[PDB]
């Protein structure tokens, strides 16, 4: 009795973490933290 | 009366200081320090 399933290996419960690995290389960019961000209402802005 | 065992050294009770010194080369790693560390359930888990 041990851990190959035909000798009572079956009765082990299945785990899964669903915690998703992203592994994409994306891109990154900082112009976010140094630019003005300015709220819309229309199709267009004025200033 | 004296140090020597045979002039009254008899009296002097053995002192002895139970804290072990390891003295084992070792080895050091940091790996522990930077890795994702989950908790398994199971045999084997999943991602």
């Amino acid at each position: 009795m041990g851990l190959t399933k035909a000798d009572g290996g079956y009765l082990v419960p299945f785990q899964l973490d669903p915690t998703v690995i992203i592994t994409s290389n994306g891109s990154l960019n900082d112009i976010r933290r140094f630019a003005r961000q300015v709220v819309a209402t229309g199709d267009v802005w004025h200033g």
